[PDB]
């Protein structure tokens, strides 16, 4: 029997809730005992959880690292204990890449690029002021999604990012920050598009846009990432424009790699990429139907 300790970031978004659900169902069908620690969005809580898993002598540790920095000490402890570590859905910045087995993740630069490329085509040379709702400060995915979008719009100077602040990857903070952007930009009239690093923040933004008396999806376009059910519902109501799907099944490939490793010492590739796909309202109904069956 295998026991895996998973240090989870928390439950800040519908996507992460689905990731947790899928981690559980994946573990269950594989006969793996999965212990999930909830970090409540704090790195030090995650480090404490990892230390507990090491002390307990679990067979493997999964970590969704809330931010990219500060993991060397605890990863050295896990390595000294000979407990393999698998990173899910965010990445870390360490010199010693042998401190973990693999990172299962999307290409988050690509995710940002997909939204940026879409926007360039959508506005077709016309002026477009963008407001950006970033993810958690220091999260690899926020850094990368910012970069991908920025690079995609570079040759379209008609597009300008005029506001950018973290919305903590939550609906509530996304709404709060969007409200501040709207008030700072002529009741939202000087805003063409909101780019949110996740769907949840943009769903909060959609509320703020409506409450300001504007039409989300028309007066202010939306581009975001995850493909949570509620973004497709928003698309079907005409209130959201573009979203990049992110599989909630980050745990599956990690379990695959773990099982192979425990069976005969087969090491995984250092980067295990999941597939990213842009979805627009024309496929929203079909994608929404695929979702209650994807962990949501
Ligand atoms: O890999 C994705 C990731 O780490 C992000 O965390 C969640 O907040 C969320 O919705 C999201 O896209």
């Amino acid at each position: 029997p295998l026991t895996v300790g998973f240090s989870q970031v928390g439950s800040e978004s519908g996507w992460r809730a689905a990731e947790t659900n899928v981690a559980k169902s994946e573990a269950e069908k594989r006969g793996i005992t999965l212990k999930i620690a909830d970090g409540q969005q704090k790195q030090e809580n995650q480090i404490k959880a990892v230390r507990s898993f090491v002390a307990q002598g679990v067979d493997a540790i999964f970590i969704a690292p809330v931010v990219a920095t500060g993991w060397e000490p605890v990863l050295k402890e896990a390595k000294d204990a000979e407990i393999p570590v698998f990173l899910l859905d965010r990445s870390i910045d360490v010199k010693d890449k042998s401190l973990y087995m693999t990172t299962v993740t999307a290409d988050n630069i690509l995710e940002g690029k997909l939204i940026g490329d879409w926007l360039v085509k959508e506005v077709n040379g016309k002026p477009c002021n963008v407001v950006e709702l970033q993810g958690t400060v220091g999260a690899s995915v926020a850094i990368d999604r910012k970069k991908g979008f920025a690079e995609a719009i570079k040759n379209a100077p008609n597009i300008k990012i005029i506001r950018s602040q973290s919305g903590d990857f939550t609906r509530s903070k996304g709404k709060e920050v969007m409200e501040s952007f709207i008030k700072a930009e002529n009741n939202g009239k000087n805003i063409c598009m909101v780019y949110a690093h996740n769907d949840d923040m943009v769903i909060g933004a959609i509320q703020a846009i409506k409450e300001a008396g504007l039409k989300p999806g028309k007066d202010i376009l939306t581009g975001s990432i995850d493909g949570v059910p509620d973004i497709y519902k928003a698309m079907m109501d005409g209130e959201a424009n573009a979203s990049v799907e992110l599989t909630p099944n980050m745990a599956g490939p990690a379990f695959d790699a773990l099982e192979k490793y425990k069976k005969d010492g087969t090491m995984p590739e250092k980067l295990t990429l999941t597939k990213s796909t842009l979805y627009l309202p024309d496929t929203a109904k079909e994608e929404l139907e695929k979702k209650k069956n994807m962990g949501y």
